[PDB]
């Protein structure tokens, strides 16, 4: 079976791969990019790297940057 649209995950988690606590934490940008299917994932970028308006998610497919949050809460551009 398959559909055109669809949305599934994550109130059960999960993160994949090998991660843990002991890898530590560093200055980043944690964008999220909008799939074909509807799915939304989210893509972690380091202080050395920007946001690209298209970005590959973890279903396999080309995702498109999206905003998490409202168009006009208190917030900024600077300083990252």
């Amino acid at each position: 079976s398959m559909a055109d649209r669809v949305l599934r995950g994550s109130r059960l988690g999960a993160v994949s791969y090998e991660t843990d606590r002991n890898h530590d934490l560093a200055p980043r940008q944690i964008a999220r990019y909008r799939t074909d299917n509807g799915e939304e994932f989210e893509v972690p970028f380091a202080d050395d790297a920007e946001i690209p308006g298209t970005w590959l998610c973890r279903n396999g497919m080309e995702g498109t940057l999206i905003e998490g949050d409202l168009p006009e809460p208190k917030k900024v551009k600077p300083p990252r």
